[PDB]
């Protein structure tokens, strides 16, 4: 069908009217729209993509570090196995380190020999090419300018903003509400993936080249999952480039596009997405939670489905959801109803292990909270763990508080004689709470 090639979801901006238009906001969030290009972005708010050119960067912080994938350069749309022999998922992503100015000094040289191949004239073998990914700009002393930048965008695409999840969360979660950079060369991919705990990413192509975009609504994830499975890869973990007539045969429709300089690329919540640089570029990228039913949901089954398959949320849920509770008026009848439902399931869990412990004659300690504190997850198996806390005698004497989940305290010591259990939240200030937390009306 060519319902399997549908078209891309596109909004084309003049100027800042366009911009800050309301329907924009809302066509990005709307769950039918797996992905929305926003084309003429930069330009509509007269964004200056220079302040991230390569050249600017090196300049700013040369030693800065960047992840490096050394990959295969790779025909069109396909992912051939090295031997050029068949078509498979699996691709070889070799990861090392390098600097700004290393991997600047590599993207510039690429090009000029390019320009020379060019200027000599006329299954693999395939070169290698390196991409340089996830360079970390969340350091306002380091990026003032490029930071400040951003805040030109409307409030619904910025890294922070009142109606963001992840700006609710109220401590740093690297790479995802702060903003990761892209150094690229032709060839450099980003394999098949969803974001971190499903959430909305926002992409944009600072040039000078274009990057070539696949992807594929959310409800399909599973079946590329059992791709996954069947081809001996791990959905969370493995580096995957799907095969498209591999998706076409299974009736997995496919949106597929040009980002441009300028252009800022909306993944709305959970949808599997896949790229490759065409030409020369840099990109800059975050994360983004809207507030909708849509959203909560899709993060806390990734967040939950992370657990069975013993991979750590960078997203903590729990202590998300309270901070939603108590900061946030909700207006919306599901969403209200899939948070309150989260925040009882919490409360019910924590009630029966606390009077577990009381019944078993283990004393439990008033430890209480610094405000603005992260989350904290168990240092064995990264799960999130939210108010008992389950620390060694040892580390609680030492005052290191190293956090374990019961589970772990309980397999390491059988009657938890070992261990030490802290309260971080009194019982009666949880109920209250979630008492207090109600259906705000809005007419909207
Ligand atoms: O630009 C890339 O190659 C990766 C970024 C993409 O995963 C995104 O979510 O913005
Ligand atoms: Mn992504
Ligand atoms: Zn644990």
């Amino acid at each position: 069908k060519d319902k399997l090639n549908p078209p891309t979801p596109s909004i084309y901006l003049e100027n800042k009217r366009d911009a800050f238009f309301p329907p924009l906001h809302q066509f990005c969030t709307n769950p039918k729209n797996p992905v929305t290009v926003i084309r003429g972005l930069a330009g509509a708010l007269k964004l200056d993509l220079g302040l991230f050119s390569t050249k600017t960067l090196v300049e700013a912080n040369n030693e800065h570090m960047v992840e490096v994938r050394t990959q295969l350069l790779q025909p069109a749309d396909e992912n051939w196995d090295p031997t050029g022999t068949k078509k498979i998922w699996r691709c070889e992503s070799n990861r090392s380190h390098t600097t700004i100015a290393k991997y600047a000094q590599y993207q510039a040289s690429s090009f000029q020999e390019s320009l020379r191949e060019e200027n000599e004239k006329r299954k693999g073998p395939f070169k290698t090419i390196k991409f340089g990914t996830n360079i970390d700009l969340s350091d306002n002393k380091k990026w003032k300018l490029q930071l400040h930048e951003l805040t030109k965008l409307p409030a619904f695409a910025r890294v922070v903003s009142a109606g963001n999840l992840l700006t609710h969360v109220g401590h740093t979660i690297l790479g995802m509400n702060t903003v990761q950079l892209y150094m690229k060369v032709p060839g450099s991919r980003t394999p098949g993936h969803q974001e971190n705990n499903n959430f909305c990413s926002v992409n944009i192509n600072i040039g000078p080249g274009d990057c070539e975009w696949f992807v594929v609504p959310e409800d399909y994830w599973g079946v590329l999952n059992d791709f996954c499975e069947k081809n001996n890869l791990n959905f969370l973990m493995s580096s995957w480039w799907p095969n498209l007539e591999d998706l076409y045969e299974a009736n997995v429709p496919v949106y597929r596009f040009i980002q441009r300089p300028g252009d800022l690329v909306w993944i709305n919540a959970g949808t599997v997405h896949w790229v490759q640089a065409v030409g020369w570029c840099n990109n800059i990228a975050w994360n983004v939670g809207p507030l909708t039913a849509c959203q909560y949901k899709l993060a806390v089954e990734r967040y939950e489905w992370n657990k069975l398959k013993s991979v750590k949320s960078p997203v903590p849920m729990v202590h998300l959801s309270w901070n939603m509770a108590r900061n946030i008026k909700v207006s919306d009848p599901k969403l209200f109803e899939m948070i309150k439902y989260c925040l009882l399931k919490i409360l019910k869990q924590y009630q029966t292990l606390r009077e577990a412990l009381v019944a078993a004659g283990k004393e439990v300690i008033w430890h209480g909270r610094t405000n603005d504190e992260p989350a904290h997850y168990c240092s064995i198996c990264e799960v999130e763990v939210f108010n008992l806390l389950f620390v060694t005698n040892e580390s609680n004497t030492q005052k290191t508080y190293i956090v374990h989940c019961h589970d772990c305290a309980r397999k390491t010591s059988k009657s938890l004689e070992n261990f030490v259990v802290l309260e971080q939240y009194k019982m009666e200030d949880l109920i209250q709470v979630y008492d207090q937390f109600t259906l705000a009306l809005s007419l909207s």
